[PDB]
């Protein structure tokens, strides 16, 4: 039995790769899907007896567990199209600050350096559905994954703020964190190269 | 006058590049090359009067000072071809906390979470030649930018152990800390797509 943790932020065609490729090697293969913020908090919990988890937060070393970089995703800073910051300007960059965040929450309260808010006038939500929902009603802004608002950015229900910052959209490390005991098994490192193989030809 | 702070580790061809685009609307620009370990600590200096900096160095919020995404470059983990770990296995790669690493030192004795070195083993040095010399002498590994270690590589005077960690080496992203002053400026914002729009032309 191999158990895999998967962020909300890890695109579904990503998804749709290792899951595939796991049943080449793996018998019984359970995915979990979790908030970007209690990726790591999970894996930490020795109860949880996660194998393997897909997550975009860095941690440098973690008990019992070793990381890798499986690949790159996208991620856009989002408003209502009426939003005040809509411009876009390089001063609208540095008054995100200023202006009300729509935040992921962390059910162990702390964030990472990467997943903590940017502004004073912060409001938590669990999932990025939440967070989208409130960022159409122009309640703040908010960073969501590329795959979660491409729909809503062509349908101009939402604009993006980020161009200036990182044009293209925020690049982002799809990090593996593994069990230190799959390191010498063959399974797992056909696993690695075989995702990592596809997800270039995604890219 | 301008004053721009360049990383050791930004590659030469980024600081053509900058320099070049810079004289177009500037009379006096001053270069100022630094540790990636003293970039930041350099500009918080308030009579050090630096205006822009370029650095693969990442501090969230500075005084003054604003953030933004001017590229990506790559760096790799590098040993003597006859270190212990030269085999790069899996287990090797959580094995390299427990050898002698080489790493950049801070004038300050403190590190980001990026340039903190990762084993209990270090060896601190001023910059990359002192790193590649004592790595080169088997002494310890380290990691050093593309353009440093592209020459030895062929050479074979070097070997590689990071490409399970990320294929293709370790991709950085090279900020801009840029005097807040200068957001509104359009001399600036014309160097900014310059400089990305030729740094995107080498890529
Ligand atoms: C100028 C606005 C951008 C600064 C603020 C940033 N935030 C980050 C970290 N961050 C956070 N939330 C994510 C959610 C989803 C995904 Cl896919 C990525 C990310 C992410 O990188 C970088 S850059
Ligand atoms: C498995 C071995 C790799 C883990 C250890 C890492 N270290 C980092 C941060 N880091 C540090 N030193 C640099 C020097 C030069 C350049 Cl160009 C980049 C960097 C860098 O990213 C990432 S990954």
């Amino acid at each position: 039995n191999l158990r895999v943790l998967l962020d909300t932020a890890i695109p579904p065609s990503f998804c749709d790769t290792v899951s595939s490729v796991l049943l080449d090697d793996f018998n019984m293969v359970s995915l979990i899907r979790t908030s970007p913020a209690d990726s790591l908090a999970t894996i930490k919990q020795d109860n949880a007896e996660i194998d393997i988890a897909i997550t975009i937060d860095e941690e440098l070393k973690i008990s019992r567990f070793n990381q890798c970089v499986l690949g790159y995703t996208k991620a856009f800073v989002v408003a209502h199209p009426q939003h005040p910051l809509c411009n876009a300007s390089l001063h609208s960059i540095a008054s995100l600050a200023n202006y009300r965040q729509i935040s992921l929450g962390s059910r162990s309260g702390q964030h990472s350096n990467l997943l903590r808010p940017v502004s004073d006038k912060v409001l938590f939500v669990e999932n990025f559905d939440d967070m989208l929902r409130l960022v159409e009603a122009g309640v703040g802004w908010g960073i969501a994954p590329h795959y979660f608002v491409e729909e809503r950015l062509r349908n101009g229900t939402l604009a993006v703020l980020s161009e200036l910052y990182e044009p293209g959209g925020i690049d982002t490390k799809v990090y593996c964190y593994y069990n230190t005991a799959l390191e010498s098994e063959r399974s797992f490192l056909r696993f690695l190269e075989s995702a990592r193989q596809r997800l270039r030809e995604l890219g």
